[PDB]
């Protein structure tokens, strides 16, 4: 089969719609996503037009092998779409409309700054390639772009899934490319990370200051010590779940910034002792007392600029 | 082929039964299970009918290829189902009884609300889409839903598998859909979490709890921030074996509020020595006296209460 | 094609054999294995019976799409089985040798009451369904049922391969099905549980019991609560190789009641603090002495009524 | 269908060029990564020849079935690429201009000296084998050789794409094979381990140096096992993300002397108590004293030398 | 197509050949490698036999359809190999030399007794099974035996690729099958588990001995039970990458026999303490001083004599 052929000198438009009936697995190391959906296509073929007074149906149905479908790609898939063709109906006027039922592996990269408060757009870009007969278009019809009431995506919250109706039209290896973006805009369920990571991670951090109420430096050193250990386990856990980022992320921030707070913390310690042991208690007591105030005030002040620097 | 054409202006009743042969595979980060079944399909073909005094033969034996069957297919499921035809066969008043086995990995979500006690309901959707001719409705044949008696899924409890008969008749990008929904009832096995993970975390928590009989500050720093640790171990265990809930499990809200009473029982270990080195051995004395009631009576009342708003 | 029509009303019988050449990957979390085995099926079709005298030929080979092949599958396996067709051979009076080496996933469950010191049978259940025109029933060649010499499962003993020559026949979604029993008999190589989990785990235990010959409360509460952790991680590393049974095995009853006697320790710990604290150091001296003889003492035992219990 | 026929004596060229769509899954530990790309194919066949005032059409398009095309092969592939073709264009002279769009999981091997903070050249090996009726070899046609503007290989920073336009021409089972090679020249982004890996590691071992400053035995061997311990689990975290190397890499070396650092301090600790308690406090003050000096000016010195050795 | 017919009563003869290009993936717990490699066949077929004056062509190329090729198999293999067809040619005495390229998963057991200074025979097995007509045999010829030079396994060192020549001819389900055994001798690159496993590991052991040059039972005890910690965390890692052996391995007994060394050690800083407790400091001195001497040359003697029964 060969394509449509033109009237005058214009290009063959394909209107296209995504329509998504499970939506799973955002893999936030991969920076992937998998889709299962319907791809709906339409175009015009007068070669393909009949009588619906002489034919006697009001539309013919027929199998792709049948008549010329175009070659319709997605851009930033990993393996090529796994399809089922549900569907290829042809109206009088010779205006097909297909219909398939699809499922991919998207690769969609995040911004992982305001992680795990973050919100992204995952991006479904649709392509077509112009024959040497005839340049082929994409269009969107809105009426089929949409999504199914249960779809869910696990641990995000689905805002929106729309399309940049403009397709981006441009030259690829001497000839014409059409570009589509479809967008499926989520947002982070952060609440689990309150209970299992933000709140323990505080708490043993806290812990670590009741050595400003303490004279004894083997249990002020156990105190610090043992809550740095379970402060590493954190921020291995934490690391585990995000890729290797080239810029800091707000959890990786605090994360980081706690490490100083320990440190300081130990020379706290040492010194406080040392001074105990050159039979000075009176300097160390005024140190002791000064770390009960600077080191929760010093903690407030530096998460309230790195609140503002991150959002 | 065509679709079988109508009498009058009837819809086209496809009859339906799904029969477990195996369950498997319930993967609770995932939310998906997978499922190993019969698919049995009824229709009558006009068409396709034959008188059996003139044919010799009571029934007619078909290859898919030769006559028309209809699109039938999940709509909760990661890929299109792996499926293969046992029989087609055709009574003399065209009546088609298609089987198939299929497998296919099914995507339904669970309520973690009271894990590791809960129950679930686990969806299967069944579908068809109507073409332009003729619209086509589901039914359930009751006599042909059921589950082999070995359908095991492990570490769960099969209750019942059944069929909602009335389907959802709805509009889908301007042609009729019929949805069958069928459920799996389950529930969980939650034996094993007592010794492996319920029982550890309580007797770590009872030897924090014997800081409260010792006046070593040394010795009460190493007994809470010990099992502290022990107890961070736990919850990334469990933790890992569930999804980000953006609400609070039973487990979760227990494993949460024992933070607290290590937090609590660091600032009495403080208080206690505080006071002995201040030289006021007789107040930290009632404290600690106190601490010993306190600590018992106050987590078995939470314990209680969370159990109410739980169950 | 049509199956082979009877002389008098006698099911046709088609005659099964499964010789094993691979067998691997037996995940006891999945209850899951692999197996890569020559199937063989052997039934008389007089339609292709010829005279050797006349043909010249003493067999006839034939592609599987020339004739009927009954269509057989298995039961208990996660997809439906990778086959390729290795030869079909027929005999003068119609007697068809079929041959074909297959690849299956097998999901059979295992009992963990004894693990490690466990032994299974793995089954492998062959199936066929009765067509309208004729009834099939499955029987066993026991000339055809065996195992290769090389055939190793990684860390298990194979004892045996055999078939349960009986068939189960039933009705099924009214039609007859006959079900054939293959069993693999294997056990459990508890061998390197010794070295690296069972005498770790004693180790572990009786150094804690180096309190019961110390005053140091300081000291005893390092040694029960490091070696409590110790035996935490051992707990988890055990669980991890295993399904949540809704049942208890040997080596989760022995780490169970571990946990007991540290918390008795911690408790014999306390307990001879205090008093040598009230200025008791005789009575704490007695309790001491006692618990070096009733700790190992109530462990032998306690084992040797576990051991029995379970074997 | 046969091979195009030459006019003289020349082989057959067949001009390549690759275009990445996607690039994605650089996994250190297997050294593989996964590519999404055009593959473009371009050879004479006059058997194709046409004129178009008799066809009627300027260029013409074959199904692959229909005309002969090379069997174009990947190297260092783990399986056969995944290909669909997405066009075939002969022109009048007999120009055949192939496209097809694969991917593939590419074999390649690293060079982890320098790591984290090492670049590589990813080899991508195009080959052709000969015919008895005529050499094939093949060419680079740079024209249609590049990379989409967006590929992005998470944790990499993405050089060039190009090609080394003289093929490797050679006997291979008395047979010639034409290689060509085209390289992804990449480099790590450093950034997160920075603050994840290297500074927590620093911090901890400045930690142990605070012993140092202490005369309390039992404080001093809890900070340095301690914080001994958190270099091992940072040691096992950083071995998990790479393969076993017959060499040492940059990270390597620094986590190997940084345990010299540890035993060293043990000693110092070990040696501190031992005189104080053979009543030589002065004589453990000197090296108590030195050790202040020594350990951080030894450390930096030794890096010195290392980064100097690595780059 | 029927198998060549025979001049005599002789079998007919196929030569293979392996050439490896990709081997790749060995995987020690699943006892597997992934290999991608050419397979060519050589046989005699009379029937295709032509006069190269009469016919012109000196060399006839043909489809695999067309002409009749050996069932040819791989015995150890995980499922069925992925092949492609590269070239068939049949010279004028009707000589016919097949060549695919092939890549398959191959199961072979490995032998850790010496780990991770072992050296393995990978054994691949090429097998035919006889049809009624004719015996095949099969054979090898040396010429088309071989690997790229290239060809890498990460953390491996490839010895050789050989094959040996004799075929294990036997009887199977009665007919006769044709086995060959190709072998690829490797061996490990022991390396990176020195300063990764065993440097570290000798460290802690070496760290746990400073109890010897202490009186403190409270540090002696942190001493030894935190590097015993440490020890069962590098015995958990070497065990991950392994699978469980029915034997003991050379890094499995060291690691065993450590913690007998832990155990002592633990015995002796407990008697040490009780000495002196009881106002006994001179014997305990005894002890001590002798314990620094023993420990280090029973270690010393230990795994000599382990290392001369290993190898
Ligand atoms: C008055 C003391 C101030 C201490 C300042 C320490 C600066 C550390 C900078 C690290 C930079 C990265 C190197 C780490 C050594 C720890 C310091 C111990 C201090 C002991 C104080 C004794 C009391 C007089
Ligand atoms: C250590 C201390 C950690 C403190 C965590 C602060 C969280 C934060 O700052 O959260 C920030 C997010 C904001 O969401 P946003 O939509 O991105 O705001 C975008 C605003 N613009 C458009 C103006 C830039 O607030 C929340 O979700 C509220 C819940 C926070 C709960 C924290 C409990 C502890
Ligand atoms: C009588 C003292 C009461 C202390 C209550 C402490 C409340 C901390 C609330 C944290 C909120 C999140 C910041 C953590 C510091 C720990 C408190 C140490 C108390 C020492 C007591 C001294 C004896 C008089
Ligand atoms: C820390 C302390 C943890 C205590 C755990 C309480 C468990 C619980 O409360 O379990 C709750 C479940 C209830 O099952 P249900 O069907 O959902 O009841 C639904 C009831 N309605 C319909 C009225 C709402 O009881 C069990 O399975 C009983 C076994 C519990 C064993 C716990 C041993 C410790
Ligand atoms: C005479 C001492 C008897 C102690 C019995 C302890 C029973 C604990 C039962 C736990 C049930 C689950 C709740 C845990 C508290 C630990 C007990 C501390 C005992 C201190 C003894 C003081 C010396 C007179
Ligand atoms: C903590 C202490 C743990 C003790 C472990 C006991 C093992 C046991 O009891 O092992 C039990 C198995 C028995 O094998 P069976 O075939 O199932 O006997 C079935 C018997 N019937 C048919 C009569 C019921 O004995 C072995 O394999 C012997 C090796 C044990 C080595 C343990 C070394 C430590
Ligand atoms: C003056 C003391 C020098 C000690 C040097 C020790 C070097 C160890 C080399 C290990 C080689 C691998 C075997 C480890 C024993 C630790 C040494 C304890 C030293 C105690 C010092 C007593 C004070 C005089
Ligand atoms: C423990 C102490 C660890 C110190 C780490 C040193 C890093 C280093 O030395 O980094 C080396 C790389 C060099 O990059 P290159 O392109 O390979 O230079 C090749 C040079 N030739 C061609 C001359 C051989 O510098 C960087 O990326 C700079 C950033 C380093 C940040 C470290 C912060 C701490
Ligand atoms: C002089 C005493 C020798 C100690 C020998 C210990 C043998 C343990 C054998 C375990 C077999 C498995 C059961 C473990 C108890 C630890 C022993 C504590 C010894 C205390 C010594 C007191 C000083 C007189
Ligand atoms: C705790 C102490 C652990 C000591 C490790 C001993 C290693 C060993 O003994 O290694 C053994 C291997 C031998 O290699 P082979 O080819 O199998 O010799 C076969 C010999 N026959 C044929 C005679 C039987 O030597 C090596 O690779 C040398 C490098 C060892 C480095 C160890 C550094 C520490
Ligand atoms: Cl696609
Ligand atoms: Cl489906
Ligand atoms: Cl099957
Ligand atoms: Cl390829
Ligand atoms: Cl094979
Ligand atoms: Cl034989
Ligand atoms: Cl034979
Ligand atoms: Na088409
Ligand atoms: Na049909
Ligand atoms: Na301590
Ligand atoms: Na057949
Ligand atoms: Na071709
Ligand atoms: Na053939």
């Amino acid at each position: 089969v060969s394509p449509p052929p033109p009237i005058a000198d214009e290009p063959l438009t394909v209107n296209t719609g995504i329509y998504l009936i499970e939506s799973y697995s955002l893999d936030d190391k991969a920076e992937t996503f998998k889709v299962n959906a319907f791809l709906s296509l339409s175009w015009k073929d007068r070669r393909l037009a009949f009588d619906p007074v002489r034919s006697g149906v009001r539309v013919k149905t027929y199998e792709p092998e049948a008549i010329w479908i175009p070659e319709i790609r997605f851009v930033n898939v990993e393996n090529a779409r796994d399809a089922d063709v549900v569907d290829i109906s042809v109206s009088p006027d010779g205006t097909v409309q297909y219909l398939e039922r699809f499922s991919a592996r998207v690769l969609s990269p995040l911004d992982f700054r305001r992680y795990p408060f973050d919100s992204q757009t995952l991006q479904i870009y649709l392509i077509v390639r112009s024959v040497d007969t005839r340049n082929i278009v994409l269009a969107v019809d809105l009426e089929k772009v949409g999504k199914n009431d249960d779809v869910f995506l696990t641990g995000w919250d689905i805002e929106s899934f729309t399309a940049v109706v403009k397709p981006a039209n441009f030259a690829l290896e001497d000839r014409l490319e059409s570009k589509l973006d479809y967008q499926l805009r989520i947002s982070r369920q952060y609440f689990s990370y309150i209970p299992n990571i933000i709140l323990p991670m505080l708490f043993i951090l806290f812990i670590s200051w009741t050595a400003f109420w303490s004279t004894s430096y083997e249990a002020n050193v156990t105190l610090v010590v043992s809550t740095l250990i379970a402060h590493i386990a954190f921020n291995i856990l934490v690391e585990t779940n995000l890729p290797k980022t080239p810029y800091m992320t707000y959890t990786g921030a605090i994360i980081f910034m706690i490490y100083l707070f320990y440190f300081v913390a130990v020379i706290e310690v040492t010194v406080q002792h040392y001074l105990k042991v050159e039979s000075q208690p009176a300097r160390a007591a005024s140190i002791t007392r000064a770390s009960r105030i600077a080191f929760p005030v010093v903690f407030l002040l530096a998460n309230i600029i790195l609140a503002f620097l991150f959002f």
